[PDB]
């Protein structure tokens, strides 16, 4: 099992850490304008088309990682 930040809704500063279902093999962080998402995710869905369609977001950037709690907001907050 992988631990990821997983907030049910987009929010600033997602601190909600969870032990993801074993089927989730990656952690996702995505910024879609004002909406920032942090989820338990899958690599098969770590592509622009799958992230946009599934979060129903027209434009965004995303990042997937495989270490516990890796999907925090460092990349956004350091900029």
């Amino acid at each position: 099992m992988l631990q990821c930040y997983n907030c049910p809704n987009p929010t600033a500063d997602c601190k909600t850490a969870v032990n993801c279902s074993s089927d989730f093999d990656a952690c996702l962080i995505t910024k879609a304008g004002l909406q920032v998402y942090n989820k338990c995710w899958k690599f098969e869905h770590c592509n622009f088309n799958d992230v946009t369609t599934r979060l129903r977001e027209n434009e965004l950037t995303y990042y997937c990682c495989k270490k516990d709690l890796c999907n925090f907001n460092e990349q956004l907050e350091n900029c």
